């Protein structure tokens, strides 16, 4: 018997995605071929271990699939080693921390309120539970990272691992300087490029590979692949230690169907069209932030160098939670986000985060940003309304989905 | 541009699956509708948090999907609470350990050599790195667990957590006895039913829900669902604590496409046909074990109560490693497994584990077990040959995949 109830819900979700403007910076729309691989029979095989070194037999074809994903990842990012088995970005980070540190050691990452991710040292996350955390933020004036403040914190606290990269920082990272700082205290530099991995692949964002000891990432987000994790390094000796932490360290069997999807995603990222897409992603982000600033909205750091930006809603008397709800009411999805030196608690926040990778995949161009900017503005000032919801629907439907 | 290289490999793997006999106890073949859900657009949504309490907008449909999976899991197993977000079995156990123990605490599980799982205390696994481990095994004379030995160890080491459940134990578990032991020392009883979950759902195996404080499992294996984890309990308060460990504790965004697949698998398991399937799984295992005993092999414990059984190859002078290779050469996959107090090292062993869930899914019935037994025996005695490989191939092809 077919589970009609469940499939009816899947159809409702397709409709929602098609009829709205998805502006959550961490989302995107995978291609049909990525889905074809993820929904393949590769899920019926237990492949504990690594290619050529599996626990069980019958992995001759799976080994070629995994190997292909590994080599393409290496080729795509210019890395000497890769591990494509992490179930997620969080497991990728977990593995790296456990390979380089012992519980109790000191970890240094970006403060959550300044843009850091939960896995960069939050007390409610494994990172802040097993390790002593020291965070760095951004300057109160420019809202940019001050490298001398980072240097100071490193010398004072002597972290074993320093993490660069974030989930809500809209400017470029100076990886060379972060490596110099880590070298000053004998720490490992770990770059979590999950958010900008696609831009790095397209050559539109500095590559951390040569400067970081280890690089982690998600395969979804700007890389536009399936949901999963990835770990890279220019040092294969360090890589061997990390492989051991992924399995048998923290995971059991890998999701080989997902890994097949990663291989397809890397193949897609290697095509010239991916660079054109990535360029448009950034152009859309700059133009959209610009149009919102023209309407009186304050953009953190005054703009963006990547695919995302933050809007400070304090001057407008709106909390991030309220903005998110008013936009969601009309089909525009974003997520409330804390801003630097946010006076309000994380459950409420004073701003919203916006990203363009998803709408750019749907074919939106910089010339359409002024229109998107107008819908956001009205939803926030005039609030939800049927006429507004319809205008959003029509705009969305005029753009296809992969 | 289609990734022809990758898709050519997917076709080869399908051909491999069709033409061979999969006897690895942890394997199974999922239905078309389970793959359809896993390959759905639900992968495009970030949905951190839980139903009604997410960190992003646009989760209205996803909430109905996850709630559906939760409620079906509760009805299927007779539970008061459930968490369907774990990426795997390993993450389900990790979350439970971290919610119940602090690093340094003592964990008690079944010895890996006796049938326990990597996550039950192995030194190369996170369980053995973060916690002090005490292991229990089987008696050389009975080949079964000795509850008095378990009790003794418990009183002597005072573990914070006692894990029941294994990956290679062919008999029923006395959950009531285990809980009595746990109460006596003030420990939590955690049951990992990953392997036998499908049997529990079909009511063919004692249900651990009423006796354990927490129950973990995989959604694949005898439950025949997609690859992933699951947590259940009869205590909602404890459940709320475990929800926090899954997120924001150890994971980030859940795989909602996989959770949709879990919902479908639970739907399939709630149908009367699943009970007939599971009845056949157990009958095939008992019958195949009998047929092999009749042909000169010894069955550990003399038989089985579930879907798997251990073969002692000593009567025929073979090691598990050799048996594994000889079988693999003719398209029959099994895995080597130590027998109680194996005289051979662990990388060699004197036995093999055989499980019937996968062939049963393909339509094999008890009357055909004698034929599978003969093919296994001929491959081990005569060794691989083209003629034998063709006989396996034809038998396999005559039993379609889902």
């Amino acid at each position: 018997k077919r589970d009609e109830a469940l499939f009816e819900l899947i159809a409702l979700e397709e409709k929602r995605q098609r009829e709205g403007l998805e502006l959550i910076a961490s989302e995107n729309f995978v291609s049909k071929q990525v889905r074809e691989a993820v929904g393949s029979v590769l899920t019926n095989k237990y492949a504990e271990g690594y290619p050529g070194a599996r626990y069980y037999g019958g992995c001759e074809v799976i080994d070629r699939v995994e190997s292909l994903a590994i080599e393409r990842a290496k080729a795509l990012f210019g890395a000497a080693w890769a591990n494509v088995q992490p179930h997620s970005g969080s497991q990728a980070n977990m593995a790296v921390y456990m390979a380089l540190m012992e519980p109790g050691d000191t970890l240094m990452g970006m403060d959550l309120a300044a843009g850091g991710h939960l896995t960069h040292g939050s007390r409610v996350n494994f990172s802040g539970k097993l390790y002593k955390v020291v965070s760095y933020g951004v300057r109160p004036d420019t809202e940019l990272i001050d490298l001398e403040e980072v240097r100071r914190l490193a010398l004072e606290h002597r972290p074993k691992v320093i993490v660069a990269g974030a989930s809500a920082y809209p400017r470029f990272w100076d990886f060379k300087a972060f490596r110099e700082i880590a070298d000053e205290v004998g720490a490992y530099l770990v770059v979590d490029m999950a958010h900008f991995a696609g831009l790095v692949a397209a050559g539109l964002h500095p590559n951390p590979l040569p400067y970081a000891h280890v690089v982690t990432s998600t395969t979804h987000k700007t890389l536009r692949g399936p949901r999963g994790g990835l770990i890279l390094s220019n040092d294969p000796e360090l890589g061997k230690r990390i492989d051991k932490l992924i399995f048998p360290g923290i995971q059991g069997g890998p999701l080989e169907h997902v890994i097949a999807g990663k291989a397809v995603a890397f193949f897609e990222a290697l095509q010239p069209e991916f660079k054109e897409y990535s360029r448009l992603v950034v152009e859309n982000a700059k133009r959209l932030a610009e149009e919102l600033a023209r309407r009186g909205y304050r953009i953190v750091t005054g703009g963006t160098d990547n695919h995302l930006f933050l809007v400070d809603l304090r001057p407008k008397g709106l909390t991030g939670k309220e903005a998110e709800e008013r936009l969601d009411a009309v089909g525009i999805t974003v997520n409330k986000n804390a801003i630097p030196f946010d006076p309000k608690p994380p459950r409420v926040t004073s701003g919203i985060r916006i990203g363009t990778p998803a709408i750019t995949t749907r074919g939106f161009t910089p010339e359409e940003m002024p229109l998107v900017a107008e819908l956001i503005d009205r939803a926030l000032l005039e609030g939800p309304s049927e006429a507004l919801r319809e205008e959003v629907r029509r705009l969305a439907l005029a753009h296809p989905m992969p």
